[PDB]
């Protein structure tokens, strides 16, 4: 792909944004993984110790890779495709204001997109797809992947 060569994938939250209650961050990240397990045989486990496949990091500016962040706006997050070490990891720009609601940038929606990259998906050219390369705020209560996103991930895993 690269794709993960297993269906049991671990993640760990490296650090928490002070923008949100910790329980809200946990829920947003858990649900973002669940979106993808809903349409594939992938199974994600949150681990609290040891080395996870996907490390979730909040950082600002230059943060140890070739993808330095840019302050508020613009780059919200980036993620590496499947592989060892930094492979799979998902980084969120701390200069954004992360929220559960309509203010700032919505963490769950950003994480669904970032995790798609952590799984090996590229971008969609369809403006309505979750994997379109522009952030779009939508209602979480009615949230669904587009057919294009579903076809993409199932091609990789299903
Ligand atoms: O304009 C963008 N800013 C983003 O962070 C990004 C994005 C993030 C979450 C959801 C949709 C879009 C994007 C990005 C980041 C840096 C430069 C360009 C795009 N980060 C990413 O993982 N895919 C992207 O398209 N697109
Ligand atoms: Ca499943
Ligand atoms: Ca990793
Ligand atoms: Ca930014
Ligand atoms: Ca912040
Ligand atoms: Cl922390
Ligand atoms: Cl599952
Ligand atoms: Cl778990
Ligand atoms: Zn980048
Ligand atoms: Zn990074
Ligand atoms: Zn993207």
């Amino acid at each position: 792909g690269p794709v993960w060569r297993k269906h049991y994938i671990t993640y760990r939250i490296n650090n928490y944004t002070p923008d949100m209650n910790r329980e809200d961050v946990d829920y947003a990240i858990r649900k973002a993984f669940q979106v993808w397990s809903n349409v594939t045989p992938l199974k994600f486990s949150k681990i609290n110790t040891g080395m996870a496949d996907i490390l979730v990091v909040f950082a600002r500016g230059a943060h140890g890779d070739f993808h330095a962040f840019d302050g508020k706006g613009g780059i919200l997050a980036h993620a590496f495709g499947p592989g060892s070490g930094i492979g799979g990891d998902a980084h969120f720009d701390e200069d954004e204001f992360w929220t559960t609601h309509s203010g700032g940038t919505n963490l769950f929606l950003t994480a669904v997109h970032a995790i798609g990259h952590s799984l090996g998906l590229g971008h969609s050219s369809d403006p309505k797809a979750v994997m379109f390369p522009t952030y779009k705020y939508v209602d979480i209560n009615t949230f669904r992947l587009s057919a294009d996103d579903i076809r993409g991930i199932q091609s990789l895993y299903g």
